[PDB]
């Protein structure tokens, strides 16, 4: 109940929201149907429009007008944004040449530059170039401030997940807004864009910027605007708040625009009708900047222009229907569209089985336009599994497509020409970032980055301590003139052992064999030196990874590779090796095909054994350092050590062997040498974080050998490819992957063909940031380079996307 009989007199767009049943005058009161009776009259004035004209200049104040052109308007803070231009001979902000803002130039009583976030729904990254002729204010922000060619949204590339990620620095799985529609089985409640459930606080996890600010004594403008409040009024309200006395004035503000998304759905991302919404958004930016200029704040405020996601061409005719695949379509609930999420229609139906649904959805049609996944098998880069609101079955839909349950859903709910929600690496889903103001750099282009990074920077801009989040704080220091955050590298928690030769061959009873019984003082000292680390400079190029948790492990040196061998997991945590452009690929010789050799540096008790693999009919093994890339016939024996062996399903061995035999040498040829670090990952509870021992769900049959859920590789070379990877003077270049360790290749519909037709496609889908691997392994890479630590943090958040 609302007692809408109070009044909004002197309360229009009040900051503190009052409690029911007292009526509200805040910018969201319309959304709650709780505004006081006179809210429209007093707070939503429209009379005479939004612009001064010549005849209005110096007018007598009429309180009824939307904005003012009287002499008193400046001290009242409520002039039309073009007042000084029309009436005082001033220029529009956009017509002024840009001049570097070297220091904040702020009016007295301003304690810090205010931050204004100007957020635009559905603003596709390529609109910055393609619409630049019709967006002169935005183009000035872009060219004069700091910009990225695009900013990567989070998956799913929907509005609510991305807006809340922007505000929190969190992945959707952590902040809890995992879709625009959700069902939470614990609450037994549904979240929808329409309706009241979405205002319940229990949906919204983490800590958004406006709460971080308030908790630390920084006043925030309300970030949200009821849809019926026109943009011009949103701007005037922000400019009015900026005129408040110092003790009442917010330091952070947000504007939100439902455009160009609204029109993009109707017309497609580049429909001819899209020009007008882009002009309109530019005009709104113009009003803000002219308004700031009138307040003498245009060289004081940091302005962020940022989108939530892009927009793709999608029409009704490009819809896959689950009724064309499933016998039992009425026994499931689908959350449809540009991603699919499936669960049981009834929790009472015990005939429901996700395995038979996945199978019925797998490679059934030649050009099938979605792919089914159990959520834990989705590419780890999406970070889209660790939440009870994310259904176990997920459909990754091809760009330009929809999935629906039955045809009647699509013509009983063609209209639209645009949509979004797809995989966040899809080019059409990329969005925009521009920062302009004293704290941002001048005329600086920065590489693309992920929106999860911005919360930290917005906290930096406001002098706030960020709540714990998924950004990597310092990775965006290159955007900033000042307020940089200078982190220290984490401290190593476990130091390695460096074992020498401690065991005789006969102490091992591993059931392994190797034909290595075939035989020099020149060359004997040489191989001893290799075991002591004499080639380590070649193969460990950026220092050894640091282990950031408590464990027992050994550094093992070899001619061709170095490893950190875990006594607890019976395998390396990491294996590091460098392959020059000149390296040659060889085969596994016949007499060594089934060779596994005891490692006399590591006890039988801390070793794998071959008998376990013999007995486990499902499980085979592979090697982390590939025997194919041995530097010599004699060094090749090192590659068959039991301490280089890892458990691998035969289906996975197809992928791995092609990566090792063919792809590594290809990358070395193309990149002028590569350094490779490979290893296992164990993430049985799909939380994106390293499992402890007691979380491991699967072992090689009969043994204590844990089975990895994933295998990673980090592939580093010189950004200047005229220099070899191992003699690089400047910035690095990296690509990485986290490949799912699966007992079939059902994910790859073409896997019956030669690995040259499907393996690299699989690896591209599972591309990763070094930072993703760090979370999953508890390791910290690149500890010893010549490079600045912030530069290294940027490198660690890099994602190689393979979008051309
Ligand atoms: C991305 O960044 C984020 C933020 O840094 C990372 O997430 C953090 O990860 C931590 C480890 O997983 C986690 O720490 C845990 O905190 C538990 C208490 O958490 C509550 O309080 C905090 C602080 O206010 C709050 O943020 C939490 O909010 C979550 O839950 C609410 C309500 O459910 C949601 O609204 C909200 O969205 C959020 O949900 C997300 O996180 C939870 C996990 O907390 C998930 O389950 C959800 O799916 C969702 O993703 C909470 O309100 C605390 O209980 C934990 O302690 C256990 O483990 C420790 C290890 O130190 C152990 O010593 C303890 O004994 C304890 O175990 C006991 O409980 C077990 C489980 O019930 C039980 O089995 C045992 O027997 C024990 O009794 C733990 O310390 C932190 O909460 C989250 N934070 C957030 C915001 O998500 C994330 O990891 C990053 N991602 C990547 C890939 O790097
Ligand atoms: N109609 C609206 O006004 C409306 C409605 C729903 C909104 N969200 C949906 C999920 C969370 C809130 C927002 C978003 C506000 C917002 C503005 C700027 C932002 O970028 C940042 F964080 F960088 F500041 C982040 C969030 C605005
Ligand atoms: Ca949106
Ligand atoms: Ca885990
Ligand atoms: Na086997
Ligand atoms: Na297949
Ligand atoms: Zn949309």
């Amino acid at each position: 109940w609302t007692a809408t009989s109070g009044s909004c007199k002197g309360r229009c767009f009040e900051l503190q929201e009052v409690g029911p049943p007292d009526c509200r005058c805040d910018n969201l009161c319309k959304s709650y149907s709780s505004c006081c009776h006179d809210f429209d009259e007093l707070c939503l004035k429209t009379a005479r429009g939004w612009e001064c004209t010549k005849d209005r200049c110096g007018e007598v104040r009429n309180e009824e007008n939307a904005c003012h052109c009287s002499e008193d308007c400046l001290s009242r803070g409520d002039c039309c944004t073009n007042y000084q231009v029309v009436c005082k001979g001033e220029s529009h902000w956009v017509d002024d040449d840009c001049e570097e803002i070297k220091v904040p130039e702020c009016p007295a009583g301003f304690v810090r530059p205010p931050l204004i976030i100007f957020s635009v729904d559905g603003f596709r990254a390529s609109y910055m170039k393609k619409g630049s002729k019709v967006m002169p204010n935005i183009e000035k922000l872009r060219s004069c401030g700091t910009h990225a060619p695009y900013m990567r949204p989070v998956y799913p590339t929907k509005t609510f997940p991305n807006l809340y990620t922007l505000a929190t620095g969190l992945y959707p799985e952590s902040h809890g807004i995992v879709g625009n529609s959700m069902y939470d089985p614990v609450f037994d409640a549904s979240f929808h864009l329409r309706g009241r459930e979405k205002f319940n606080h229990r949906w919204w996890g983490g800590q958004p910027l406006w709460i971080t600010a308030t908790k630390q004594g920084v006043r925030a403008g309300t970030f949200f605007w009821s849809v019926s409040i026109p943009h011009e009024r949103r701007i005037l309200t922000i400019l009015q708040w900026l005129s408040l006395p110092d003790n009442e004035r917010p330091s952070v503000y947000a504007f939100y625009s439902e455009q160009p998304d609204f029109s993009g759905h109707k017309y497609g991302p580049f429909g001819p009708e899209m020009t007008n919404p882009l002009r309109e958004i530019d005009k709104t930016v113009g009003q803000l900047m002219d308004g700031l200029k009138q307040l003498r704040l245009h060289r004081c405020v940091n302005v962020i222009f940022v989108g939530d996601h892009g927009m793709e061409d999608v029409t009704c005719d490009r819809t896959e229907f689950l009724s064309n695949y499933l016998t039992n379509v009425d026994d499931i609930t689908l959350v449809p569209g540009t991603l699919g999420r499936i669960r049981a229609k009834s929790i009472n139906n015990s005939k429901y089985d996700p395995k038979t649904i996945i199978a019925a959805l797998t490679c059934k049609k030649p050009d099938q336009h979605f792919k089914p996944y159990m959520k834990q098998h989705l590419p780890k880069r999406l970070h889209y599994a660790n939440n009870r609101r994310i259904e176990d079955i997920h459909l990754l839909v091809d760009r330009r497509w929809h999935v629906a349950r039955k045809p009647l859903d699509v013509y009983k709910k063609c209209f639209f020409q645009g949509d979004h929600g797809f995989d966040n690496k899809v080019n059409s889903m990329q969005t925009v970032f521009v920062g302009y103001g004293p704290t941002f750099k001048y005329r600086t282009k920065v590489p693309p980055f992920e929106n999860i990074e911005l919360y930290n920077v917005m906290c930096d801009l406001l002098g706030l301590k960020p709540a714990p989040n998924n950004g990597t704080h310092g990775s965006l220091n290159h955007l900033l003139r000042t307020n940089t955050f200078r982190p220290t590298m984490p401290d190593e928690v476990s130091r390695p052992n460096y074992p020498g030769i401690m065991y005789l061959q006969s102490e091992f009873d591993l059931g392994c064999t190797c034909d290595d019984k075939v035989e020099n003082k020149l060359e004997e000292l040489n191989k001893r030196l290799h075991t002591k680390g004499s080639t380590k400079e070649r193969h460990l190029l950026y220092g050894r990874p640091a282990v950031l948790y408590r464990t027992s492990y050994d550094i093992l040196y070899h001619t061709d590779f170095e490893s950190g061998y875990s006594e607890i997991f019976l395998m390396p945590l990491w294996t590091s090796y460098t392959i020059s452009k000149q390296a040659e690929v060889s085969s596994i010789p016949e007499h060594l095909t089934n060779c596994v050799r005891p490692d006399v540096r590591v006890s039988p008790g801390f070793s794998q054994n071959c008998l376990a693999y013999k007995n486990d009919k499902q499980m085979s093994y592979g090697f982390l350092f590939p025997p194919y890339l041995s530097s010599s016939p004699e060094a090749k024996y090192d590659a068959f050590l039991v301490t280089n062996m890892v458990p691998m399903y035969p289906a996975f061995k197809r992928v791995w062997a092609y990566f090792q035999r063919v792809l590594v040498k290809k990358y070395a040829s193309e990149r002028n040498g590569v350094n490779v670090i490979s290893g296992p990952i164990f993430d049985y509870n799909y939380d994106g974080l390293r499992d402890t021992e007691d979380e491991i769900k699967q072992y090689v049959e009969g043994s204590s050998i844990p089975v990895p859920t994933h295998y990673y590789s980090i592939i580093t070379s010189c950004l200047d490819f005229t220099q070899p990877a191992d003699k690089c003077d400047g910035p690095l270049s990296v690509s990485s992957f986290i490949l799912p360790h699966r007992p079939d290749n059902d994910e790859s519909c073409n896997s019956s063909e030669d690995e040259s037709k499907w393996v690299e496609e699989l690896m591209k889908m599972h591309t990763a940031r070094v930072r993703d691997i760090e979370h999953l392994t508890g390791l910290d890479f690149y500890r010893k380079t010549s490079r600045s630590y912030s530069e290294i943090l940027t490198l660690k958040t890099y994602l190689h996307t393979y979008e051309s």
